[PDB]
């Protein structure tokens, strides 16, 4: 169980969604981050995944700002302290918003994979994985946005899935965040896009999956890898 707390790019702090803070209040701020109602602070599990909950999590509505980021340049999501126990990969995806983010449907936007990762390191199953690259980096991920894609205004949805439960149907756990990004510089790709709610289906080999045995390979779920 986690969330993003904070969002570093270009030498500021963008403040996130805090789940648990800004749903009790009613008079909210805006951020780059989107809302959700995960108070629980939990999961969208296999049961979702051809939901809207799975696009930017439960609820979830785009934020009513949007951060500039320079060109190949970083962004650096802050989690709350994310449980050892919850060992699997972490992966970052861009829809173009074709206009403001803040006003998009989420059920039309079309991701491609910008980054995964997943098994590191099995020598002692479970093993070690990205999840555990993001502890070891003090509950950090850094994502560098592609140099190549088209500038403009994109949802980066940034995730987590936890598989320490997924040897069971519908058992593993997608913790995605939404932020709305301003990309810039001189690229020109638009990459083929996957819809939210073809991301993920709940017998990927990558989803139902027991990590407690020896693992020879590790599938990493979701659409190709953008290069
Ligand atoms: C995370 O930072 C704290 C100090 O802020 C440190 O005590 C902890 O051990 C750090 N890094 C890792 C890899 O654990
Ligand atoms: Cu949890």
């Amino acid at each position: 169980h986690g969330f993003v707390q904070n969002i570093v790019i270009d030498g500021k702090n963008y403040g996130g969604y805090l789940v648990n803070q800004y749903p009790y209040m009613s008079n909210p701020p805006e951020v780059i981050a989107w809302s959700t109602t995960a108070t629980d602070l939990g999961f969208v599990d296999g049961t979702g995944y051809q939901t809207p909950d799975i696009i930017c999590h439960r609820g979830a509505k785009p934020g009513a700002l949007t951060a500039p980021v320079s060109p190949g340049g970083t962004v650096e999501l802050q989690w709350t302290p994310w449980p050892d126990s919850h060992h699997g990969p972490v992966i970052n995806y861009l829809a173009p918003c074709n206009g403001d983010c803040s006003t998009v449907d989420k059920t039309q936007l079309e991701f491609f994979k910008i980054a995964e990762s997943g098994l590191i390191n099995d020598d002692n199953p479970p093993g070690i994985w990205a999840s555990d690259n993001l502890i070891a980096a003090n509950n950090s991920w850094t994502v560098t946005i592609p140099t190549t894609i088209a500038p403009g205004n994109y949802v980066l949805r940034h995730e987590i899935i936890a598989l320490h439960s997924a040897q069971n149907q519908d058992g593993a756990q997608n913790y995605p965040q939404c932020i709305n990004l301003q990309v810039t510089g001189g690229g020109s790709d638009n990459p083929a896009g996957t819809l939210g709610t073809a991301l993920y289906h709940d017998t990927d080999p990558g989803i139902l999956i027991n990590i407690y045995q020896k693992l020879s390979s590790y599938i990493i779920p979701g659409p190709p890898l953008y290069t």
